[PDB]
């Protein structure tokens, strides 16, 4: 596993977008060999994205070739409306860049059954072979997308119930009323996530500092990422907090060394 | 409890010395009223006793009515043999300031009773009324001077057998020979650290870093955990020391003693 300690949230946005932009124009994706690329939702990606366009529109890089799929989406909350991960991928990324419609890959919570739709999304990852970068965030008590905080590592997607800790988090997207939230969503298995050629973990913020601990030296799904073939991780100092002083020593000379 | 977080070993050495210096300054010790020290061995407080006799060269400070006690001595050992603890303390420190013989204390391994030997010492530090600084250092494995490492903490003054490890160690001082280390040593208890009424630990290099993590993160336990129900701890360490801190502990600690750091820096 890689961990990559910056001081803010800023440079942890451009050090994983520049991270996206190296490997597509290292790979150079075509039509027959697209890049396929998983991508989260969320206050911290909303920045990685940001830094994505600022790199798209300085001519840096094209999505052309470039298939994505998305963690997770709400069930019974339409598409168009505004708080759907639908709504937010296109606002905040893929309406200013040049990728395609039918590369765009984004489950969806509205179809006439929900265990068809989760194994469709999973055979069409299949059908691509691997995703070649796994993007994704972690929750304040290590959860990965809408995964339980104890599933099994080899969980596939399906359906989950939102817990209580997820419904009061989104509720200020829905008018601060926990009942307006969408009770039920659609999200990838952690076993969906590890089997990507690489996975980068986005941690930021002092509450996510147990989080990062338990990543990085614990024996909290994240650490199933310690057995992973290329784990990246990717903090801002305050993340860092629960870190032992030689974890973060290390990790910041083997990036200067870089 | 204070952590002063230094750079290296010859920060934490003048650090160490000045603290003791400016308390005996700040004490104004007389002959009815003395400043009582207490004093251990090793090379990591022999580096504090260099500073110390810079200071003391430099009129910084006297001596002469400070009153000393060390932690321990072998037991069977004569105290002329170079390896004995009052050779060290001589050595290194007793000749070269102006403390008074008289107001030197120091355990005598080679008594007709040991145990009436650690009660006489008891004793004399009850005469005084307290230590007023006890400064020490730490074993890898948390450790305070012989006490076994699950030492109960109301421990006094007594006899004790020396470690397994504390016998395959201190071996090099012994012609690499672990038999021919003493296999007792009269040491002061847990409880005779914890009445002194201020105690100051010099934790230096890597391998004292699980030592340091256990006495200033960890729950009471490790000796040098006892520390954490002292009135007044303190311990000055170098960077090596705090490898196995938690970075927002040494992040709350450099702020705090940002002063101290300074001082040496």
């Amino acid at each position: 596993m890689r961990l990559i300690p910056l001081h803010n949230v800023d440079q942890v946005a451009k050090w994983s977008a520049r991270y996206i932009v190296d490997r597509i124009n290292q790979f150079q994706p075509t039509e027959a060999r697209p890049f396929v690329l998983g991508l989260p939702t969320g206050g911290t990606p909303l920045k990685t994205y940001e830094a994505l366009i600022e790199l798209y529109k300085a001519g840096e890089v094209s999505f052309k070739h470039v298939v994505t799929f998305n963690m997770d989406e709400y069930v019974g909350l339409p598409k168009e409306h505004p708080e759907s991960y639908h709504s937010f991928m296109y606002k905040n990324f893929f309406d200013h860049v040049d990728i395609q419609e039918k590369n765009i890959n984004i489950l969806n919570g509205n179809t006439e059954d929900h265990d068809a739709e989760c194994q469709r999304y999973e055979e069409k990852i299949k059908s691509y072979g691997k995703i070649h970068l796994f993007m994704g965030g972690v929750g304040v008590d290590g959860h990965i997308a809408f995964n339980e905080p104890a599933s099994s590592l080899s969980s596939r997607t399906r359906i989950k119930t939102l817990t209580e800790d997820t419904l009061i988090a989104n509720s200020r997207f829905f008018d601060n009323d926990v009942n307006k939230v969408p009770k039920y969503a659609l999200t990838i298995g952690v076993g969906t996530l590890l089997d990507a050629e690489e996975v980068m973990i986005l941690v930021t913020g002092y509450n996510k500092a147990q989080a990062l601990q338990a990543a990085v030296e614990g024996s909290w799904t994240v650490t199933a990422l310690q057995m992973h073939r290329r784990a990246i991780i990717v903090c801002d100092e305050p993340a860092t907090q629960e870190l032992k002083v030689k974890t973060v020593k290390y990790f910041t000379e083997l990036e200067a060394s870089a």
